[PDB]
């Protein structure tokens, strides 16, 4: 179908919500841009609304509220009646709104207006208006826009089907929110007369939507969301006629709303009332706090509803009174102790599953115990009374501990800790064992982040308010709940597609019992680590043992024997999973001691672990050896059927695996496995024939390299676990500061962690641990090993290549950057290439962490403490850049090159966590750095730029003014390179360290990055375009930027050339005049010398962009002033310096071929000073201004002969390049592209009507001939901008990928949408034009016959006034005027040149129907594409601006505008026909099609059928290709086939001949005479 139907129809089938919201948007922009087409989209998505499916429902909603938006507000310079309004009446002999089962065929086939006026007469007995219940048998721009629409949805209100009910609500909704002031009132009325008029329509509504919560029945059990969908959509409605009513209608509302919740229950008509009143506050909250009668009375009502028995009733109640629980706690205080234990008495009957909707209970309690004063008066109803002492209330919120909404369980851990942090009279008889094992329950399960902290935050303060009181006390609270909470601490981890299950009797919930929208911990509690990340177990243990570390560290040493049973038990347990647990354990406690010689007690058991040697085996590691046995039992299965072999000489595998229980020590194990690959498969490759093991061996060598994929696998995991339970227990060792007298292998054990640790937690703790003790040894001497292992922390944080390089990699690299060759090089792709750089990635971290930690823990005394880490950063600088560079610093095998990187490396990854009384050591080696900058070596200018740029992140006030002191100031320096190169890298990865921040000082860095890009060396143009493309993309659009605080206040004052560009750079309509300097004979308009301003702009800044005017704005005209005036304004400079940048070249302009004249002539008639090559032509004539193109001002060029051509027009340097219709270098790969690419020019323009189609690889071709680096290459323009854009838009995509797609496309549209100018034709009488083409060579050869001919007797019969003379003379005009036209018009068979014009078309091997010897038809084509029409899905595709009518006089005519142009030339255009031969009946059904459907983009028609009074409206531009000789009976089709808009009228006429003669002349003889002449 069309593209409308297409574009709705999405919203039903959209399978991501990125594709059903893309769909909203294109209506809405559809709207936007055609605000005619209103009711034409809304017919479509309004249908939308009664369908069965929730989401369809909600989208087209959704599409409805955005389209309305860009509709205007309407301001014009059978209603019921608020107030007489009984509840009883209608609650009582109303008709209850159930789900719909039943259909009345009858009805639905009626008129869509009968069926309406039907409905119409029976809503007032459905109602309840009458004093009975209604059967069905009793009866079988002058005003508001939308006014038909609401009759149809406020009489759908009442409709039995639920799903209309639902639609008809949400439509309701998105009509008043964003045009709810302008309803009722009509054209012809003072405000007066429809400002009430408009009261008593949204007093209509509102008490039809009272109705609908008194009627409304429905209920749906299954979801735990919403309860009553229409009764919590329909009061969602409520609140958008609230906010334009005015103060007296809503106190009529509040009564209203009053009688249906303390009714004088019943639930629905409770809830529906209590539900309106929830809007009221949060809507009108201003009106409601004046009137004190009313704050009571809905204050009464939240009390009742807070009471009630059922849970819905009081989750709205308690979500009425939130926005304004702070506001009634001042106004009311004496009705604040009662609403106090009012709240407290709902929570008091609720078990421990609680519904989702009974949050909102919890959120009503939190903020009213976030305030001090509601804090006092519990505790005076605490002292008074025993049933609200603290013991009685609190446990209430214990089922909230483990609540469904992920919001809740953080309020009740924020709410609990204000508890605590009360008082000790007050807090003690909720503060128990009881407590303190739900809160460690909480721990184990909760996979938040957030609600786990303060899980850990609330578990310290529980027991350090308890142990307070006695550590007897807190012991013995704990001691029930220990034993167990032990096995959870200690619980095993399984693997992916292994879960080890927790015993669900180990949790107690807050009712007492064990367990034996809900399974909320089931996940966690079951262990499954492919639904739970497997870095959730994890820190769920570490958690675990960080809060049982606590507990432990307070209890008396002699009472801990059962812990330590447990604990010195899982030290030996077959699983690794609980081994590492255990040691953790032991670390935290040992922390947590005042002395660490308490925790003596475990210097053996851990000492054990690092000295014994490890299990081989372990039975959380069970699966990977299982695996590992079907692989090696596989490839022997395949020695034997595969390859021919007997079973006698196959070797057996055991069945049970190592780990497994009762697995005896035959069982099967890795070393097993590895006999079976390395000596097994080589001792049964003997046994087999020469014959046969060349067929059998290929896919036995893929059987055994599966099989060793799989051993690698499974010891890699184990190794992991021996590395992790190692590591945990010399953290232990450390904490109890066991300083070995050999301490190689405790060092070794925290190394193995840092340099190996996939996980983060463990590591860091592992980093913080060797931070320690290299605290501990420098603290007693040994500064043997603590100076080895810094040594080793600074060589593992360079392992990294992506960032330390390797320095004899790169030493041969002079006068490259290779900042550039970082990005163009990752984009290589390998298994064992991305694990080995994975682990680099994992030791730098782990290291990086560990010198940062380490640089906290000694703050300033960091260089005096640990010596040799100044050595690392200072030293190798020194012996480089202290003066000359040594030869032996450039030597790939000395190793002098890479001390050289290595300390640079070193200074950026701990200038950041360094003291700042350590900054002084740094900026004394700035000097050496600023020396490597200008160093002729890559690598050496590579790491200079990245650690300068992190050092002037750091230290902001001495930093940035080195680099605007000594080195900005020298990025012009035409004799020194390398310098360049070095400088325009700071500035780029000073751009990449800082990212937003760098905003205040962007103003010492844009004129150096400007005059860059304007540079000799090609790799410094594209990293400073790239540059100045990502600081376009970080600047605030809408605010100004701060100033650098802090620096000198005479480094900002010299620098207003450079915040004039950023002031308009951001706003387009702050740009500077430009006062032609030539004599240009033109009237230029606001918005043509304000074009030109903008062309002026970037010719000053040495940028380039895009003219995106619309059709009839004459881009053409502002295009001449520019280049006209720019050869002028070098004209002078050459002569003032010289310089070779001002130097005499010619500008370049390339055209389609057939605006090749249309150049030429408006060059001739604004700028006739300046001389002009037209190079196009034949391949002969070519060539003569082949070598003298230089030797004009403007050559025009056609996008043809410039491939042809290529290597002649590259030979020259052009001043402009402008291409005019530019979208046809789109495609990246086409030989037009890459000709136009090879061009040297200074100043760049593209002219288009459209700037983008659906595909942004388009875009990139564009912008990478404007500005080369300003996109990046095309392999790094398809990784950030093309590979999640069309990722998202995939059918099944994931909720990541939707917003990674969604965040490159609002980037992309940032970075070019400065350097587009896209000024609308209409915003800010039809238009005539004339559109001009050329003659052919045929149709200069029929003029040409025809004059010699009948030229003879034209003389005779001109003057005559005859009879017959005036008729000789009039069909002579019409041969003309049709050959005008196309030459197949007036050569048909029969003619008497017939047969000379065939011999003439088949020399030169052509056709007569030939669309090139009709220029017409070439002319309409680029008008077309010029309009947005005509392109050479209707999702991603924009919307095309302009919809056309093409005229022509003859069927003959329109045949081949509609053959050639629409078919073979614009495929893509979507047209309708109108002839006189169509039937006068079907003719008004496409005319029909025409106005209901917007994406018809063209109307071919005759001028006959035009004069019948059709009357069109989404017409935008009218063309016209064959002329009547009153050109006025044009003006009369036009207009009696056809206003908000503007309309555009073109004329399509051949120059020279009698069209461009008789259109100028508003008959003298000669003057007759003078039309068959050309010229």
């Amino acid at each position: 179908a069309t593209r409308l139907d297409r574009l709705v129809t999405i919203l039903e089938t959209g399978s991501t919500r990125l594709i059903r919201d893309t769909a909203v948007n294109q209506l809405a922009d559809w709207q936007k841009q055609h605000p005619e087409e209103l009711f034409n989209l809304l017919s479509r998505v309004v249908p939308y609304l009664r369908h069965k499916d929730w989401e369809t429902r909600t989208t087209a909603a959704k599409a409805i509220g955005k389209i309305i938006e860009n509709a205007p507000l309407y301001d014009p310079n059978n209603f019921f009646r608020l107030e007489s309004l009984d509840v009883a009446t209608i609650v009582k002999y109303g008709r209850p709104l159930l789900r719909g089962g039943p259909v009345d065929y009858n009805l639905a086939a009626l008129d869509p207006q009968k069926r309406l006026a039907h409905l119409k007469k029976t809503l007032n007995g459905r109602l309840g208006l009458l004093g009975r219940v209604f059967e069905d048998e009793e009866m079988p721009g002058a005003e508001w826009p939308f006014e038909r629409l609401c009759e149809f949805l406020k009489v759908d209100l009442f409709d039995p089907q639920w799903e209309t009910r639902h639609g008809a609500a949400m439509g309701l909704r998105e009509v008043i929110r964003v045009h709810g002031a302008g309803a009722g009132r009509r054209r012809g009325k003072t405000r007066k007369e429809n400002n009430d008029l408009n009261r008593q329509w949204l007093d209509d509504l509102a008490y039809r939507l009272l109705c609908v919560l008194m009627l409304d029945k429905f209920t749906d059990y299954s979801s735990d969301t919403s309860v009553a969908p229409i009764r919590e959509t329909v009061g969602q409605t409520l609140g958008a006629v609230l906010r334009h009513i005015s103060v007296e209608s809503v106190h009529a509302i509040y009564r209203l709303l009053y009688c249906m919740v303390t009714q004088e229950n019943m639930w629905a008509v409770c809830h529906g009332g209590m539900v309106g009143l929830r809007y009221v506050v949060a809507v009108r909250k201003d009106l409601l706090l004046q009137d004190g009668d009313m704050i009571d009375g809905v204050v009464r009502c939240v009390m009742q509803g807070l009471g009630d028995i059922d849970d819905d009733v009081r989750s709205v109640s308690a979500a009425t009174l939130i926005p304004m629980a702070k506001e009634f706690v001042m106004m009311r205080r004496s009705a604040l102790d009662s609403l106090i234990n009012i709240v407290w008495e709902s929570l008091s009957n609720l078990g421990d599953d609680l519904s989702a909707s009974t949050g909102k209970i919890m959120d009503l309690l939190a903020t009213l115990c976030s305030f001090p004063e509601v804090l006092e008066a519990m505790k005076v109803s605490a002292s008074q009374d025993e049933e609200r002492s603290f013991t009685l209330l609190v446990p209430r919120l214990y089922p909230f501990l483990r609540h469904t909404i992920t919001s809740v369980r953080l309020a009740v851990l924020k709410a609990l800790m204000t508890f605590a942090n009360l008082g000790g009279e007050t807090s003690q008889g909720w503060l128990n064992g009881r407590i303190l094992r739900l809160i460690f329950q909480n721990i184990i399960v909760e996979r938040d982040q957030d609600t786990l902290n303060m899980s850990l935050e609330l578990w310290t303060t529980l027991v350090r308010r308890l142990a307070a009181r006695d550590p007897a006390i807190l012991a013995d609270e704990f001691e029930a709940h220990a034993e167990p909470m032990m096995q959870l601490a200690l619980h095993p981890i399984g693997v992916p597609r292994h879960p080890i299950p927790m015993n669900p009797a180990l949790f107690q919930k807050p009712s007492g019992g064990t367990y034996s929208t809900h399974d909320v911990d089931g996940h966690m509690i079951q262990g499954e680590v492919d639904l739970v990340g497997v870095d959730v177990l994890i820190r769920s243990r570490i958690s675990a043992a960080k809060a049982m570390g606590l507990i432990m560290s307070f209890i008396p040493t002699p009472r801990l024997a059962s812990y330590d049973t447990a604990v010195l038990q899982a030290l030996s347990s077959p699983y690794a999973s609980t081994q590492l647990a255990a040691a953790m354990v032991i670390d935290e406690y040992a922390k947590n001691c005042s002395t660490p010689e308490v925790a003596s007690r475990f210097i053996e058991p851990l000492q054990k672990i690092i000295d014994l040697e490890r299990p081989s085996h372990y039975r959380d590691l069970v699966t990977y050896v299982q695996r590992v046995r079907s692989a090696s039992q596989q490839l022997i299965n395949l020695f034997r059927d595969h390859g021919k072999v007997s079973q006698g000489k196959l070797p057996t595998l055991a069945v049970v695996v190592q780990g497994e229980p009762e697995a005896g020590p035959g069982a099967f194990s890795i070393a097993n496995a590895e006999k079976v690959v390395n000596e097994d498969f080589e001792r049964l490759k003997r046994l087999m024939a020469p014959g046969q093991r060349l067929i059998a061996l290929p896919q036995l060598n893929e059987a055994r390299e599966q099989t060793v994929e799989v051993i690698e696998e499974a010891k890699a995991a184990k190794e992991a676990r021996d590395a992790r339970i190692k590591a945990a227990a010399a953290c232990a060792l450390v904490a109890m500061k066991v300083l070995p007298k050999k301490p190689s292998p405790l060092i070794k054990a925290i190394m193995d962690s840092i340099k190996t640790e996939e996980n983060q937690e463990l590591q860091s703790r592992s980093a913080a641990t060797i931070a320690r003790l290299v605290q501990l040894f420098t603290e007693s001497g040994r500064r043997g090993p603590a100076e080895k292992v810094v040594a080793n922390l600074v060589k593992f944080s360079c392992v990294e290549v992506a960032e330390t390089p390797e320095f004899p990699i790169h030493a041969h690299k002079t006068n490259v950057i290779l900042s550039m060759q970082k990005e163009e090089d990752r984009v290589p792709d390998a298994v064992k290439y991305a694990r080995e750089a994975k682990a680099a990635r994992i030791t730098r971290r782990g290291a990086k962490e560990a010198l940062e930690i380490l640089s906290k823990n000694f703050g300033a005394e960091l260089l005096e403490r640990v010596p040799t880490l100044r050595t690392f950063m200072e030293e190798p600088l020194v012996r480089a850049f202290s003066g000359d560079l040594p030869p032996e610093a450039r030597d790939p095998e000395n190793a002098f090159g890479q001390e050289i990187v290595d300390a640079m490396s070193v200074i950026r990854t701990m200038t950041p966590t360094l003291h700042p009384a350590l900054h002084p050591f740094v900026m004394q080696q700035v000097p050496l750095v600023i020396k490597a900058l200008r160093s002729d070596l890559s690598v050496f200018r590579y790491m200079a730029a990245k650690c300068m740029a992190t050092i002037c992140s750091v230290i902001t006030v001495d930093g940035m003014t080195a680099l605007v002191e000594k080195v900005l100031p020298s990025i012009n320096n035409p004799l020194d390179l390398s310098f360049r190169q070095g400088a325009i890298e700071v500035i780029y990865h000073l751009i990449a360290v800082m990212g937003d921040a760098i905003l205040p000082y962007v103003i010492f860095l844009i004129v150096p990055v400007l005059g860059r890009m304007s540079d000799s060396d090609n790799q410094i143009r594209l990293i400073a375009t790239t540059s100045f493309a990502t600081l376009v993309k970080l600047v605030p659009l809408e605010a100004g930027i701060p100033d650098p605080p802090g620096l000198s206040e005479e480094l900002l004052k010299g620098r207003d050339r450079e915040r004039t560009f950023i002031a308009q750079l951001l706003d387009p309509k702050k740009i500077e005049p430009f006062k032609i300097p030539v004599a240009i004979k033109a009237e230029l308009r606001s918005y043509q010398q304000e074009g030109v301003n903008w062309l002026a702009f970037l010719n000053k800044y040495h940028l380039h962009g895009i003219l995106c005017d619309d059709m009839g704005l004459g881009k053409t005209l502002q295009t001449i002033c520019i280049v006209a005036s720019d050869h002028h304004q070098r004209a002078e400079e050459f002569a003032r310096t010289g310089a070779p940048e001002v130097r005499k070249l010619p500008s370049l302009i390339i055209c389609p071929p057939t605006l090749s004249g249309h150049w030429q002539q408006e060059i001739k008639t604004y700028a006739p000073f300046l001389t002009v090559t037209a190079y196009v032509g034949s391949p002969a004539e070519r060539r003569a201004m082949k070598d003298s193109l230089d030797k004009t001002d403007i050559v025009i060029t056609s996008y043809d002969v410039c491939r042809n051509d290529i290597d002649v027009i590259e030979k020259y340097n052009w001043n402009y390049c402008v291409l005019d219709q530019g979208h046809l270098i789109k495609n990246p790969k086409a030989k037009i592209t890459l000709a136009v690419k090879r061009l040297t020019s200074n100043h760049r323009l593209i002219l288009t009507g459209t700037p983008i189609q659906n595909n942004v690889l388009e875009l990139w071709s564009l912008f990478d001939f404007l500005m080369p680096g300003f996109l990046g290459a095309e392999k790094v323009f398809l990784d950030r901008f093309a590979k999640p854009i069309a990722n998202s838009r995939y059918s099944k995509a994931s909720s990541k990928e939707q917003e990674a797609g969604a965040l490159a496309i609002e980037a992309l549209h940032k970075q070019v949408l400065p350097f587009l100018l896209r000024r609308l034709k209409e915003e800010v009488p039809k238009i005539l034009q004339n559109y001009y083409c050329d003659l052919s060579d045929l149709q200069r050869k029929l003029f040409e016959d025809f004059t010699k001919r009948e030229g003879k007797k034209i003389t005779e019969t001109a003057g005559r006034d005859d009879k017959e003379a005036k008729q000789h003379i009039f069909q002579a005009l019409q041969y003309m005027r049709k050959l005008c036209n196309s030459p197949a018009l007036v050569m048909k068979p029969g003619h008497k040149a017939y047969e000379d014009t065939q011999k003439y078309l088949a020399k030169h091997g052509t056709t007569l129907e030939d669309p090139i010897h009709a220029p017409k038809l070439g002319a309409l084509r680029d008008l077309l594409v010029d309009c947005g029409i005509g392109v050479e899905d209707p999702l991603y595709t924009p919307i095309k601006p302009h919809r056309a009518l093409i005229f022509c006089q003859m069927k003959e005519m329109l045949d081949m505008v509609q053959n050639t142009v629409l078919k073979q030339m614009l495929p893509s255009v979507s047209y309708l026909r109108l002839d006189g031969s169509v039937e006068a009946n079907k003719r008004q059904d496409i005319v029909n099609k025409f106005n209901s459907d917007p994406s018809y983009d063209v109307l071919l028609l005759t001028t006959s059928v035009g004069g019948l009074g059709l009357n069109l409206t989404g017409a935008d531009t009218v063309i016209f290709v064959e002329h009547d000789w009153n050109p006025q009976k044009d003006l009369q089709a036009m207009d009696r086939a056809h206003q908000k808009k503007v309309v555009n009228v073109y004329r399509i006429i051949t120059r020279g001949t009698l069209e461009e003669k008789i259109l100028s002349l508003q008959m003298d003889t000669d003057q007759i005479l003078d039309l068959f002449n050309l010229g």
